[PDB]
């Protein structure tokens, strides 16, 4: 039943039973025009790093680490370098492993990877 | 509608809809005599520090 966000926009009325977001069984973003402090609206983590344990509510949810919530685990920090501590954040920092395109073994075409 | 935890000490049946910590709405703790990787059993916060926000999953 996972369903697609969409920022609600329902003014003063709360997040409750009849906002998108809540009906959808979708936590608030920051993208939502409800208020700050919304009941739907999901909390940012504050691990270490890594936030690739079960214990990080946002890996726990299935869910990219937000940067403008998650600032311990930094994913906001050294936004234009590299090697992030955060490891529930390579989706949205695009940082992805080096494919190679060969004939695959099976068939057709396959990707194969570079670095171990 | 809060209960008190009770371990759960089911053999040979997984911690799913019959153990009493999930019928009591209750995450598995260290106590119960469950696997180390059950579903319920509530996983430790890795927070840097305070653990008092929001963000902190305890
Ligand atoms: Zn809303
Ligand atoms: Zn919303
Ligand atoms: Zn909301
Ligand atoms: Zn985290
Ligand atoms: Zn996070
Ligand atoms: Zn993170
Ligand atoms: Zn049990
Ligand atoms: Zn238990
Ligand atoms: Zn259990
Ligand atoms: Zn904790
Ligand atoms: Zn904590």
């Amino acid at each position: 039943h996972v369903y697609n966000y969409q920022p609600c926009d329902h003014p003063r009325q709360p997040c409750d039973s009849s906002c998108p977001c809540v009906i959808a069984q979708n936590f608030c973003e920051k993208f939502c025009q409800c208020s700050s402090e919304c009941q739907n609206r999901f909390p940012g983590c504050r691990c270490k790093a890594q936030c690739n344990t079960k214990q990080c509510p946002c890996y726990l949810a299935v869910r990219e680490c937000d940067p403008d919530l998650c600032l311990t685990c930094g994913a906001a920090d050294h936004w234009d370098s590299k090697n992030v501590s955060c490891k529930n954040c390579s989706i949205q920092r695009g940082s992805k492993k080096h494919l190679l395109l060969a004939p695959s073994d099976v068939a057709g075409w396959g990707i194969f990877i570079k670095d171990p």
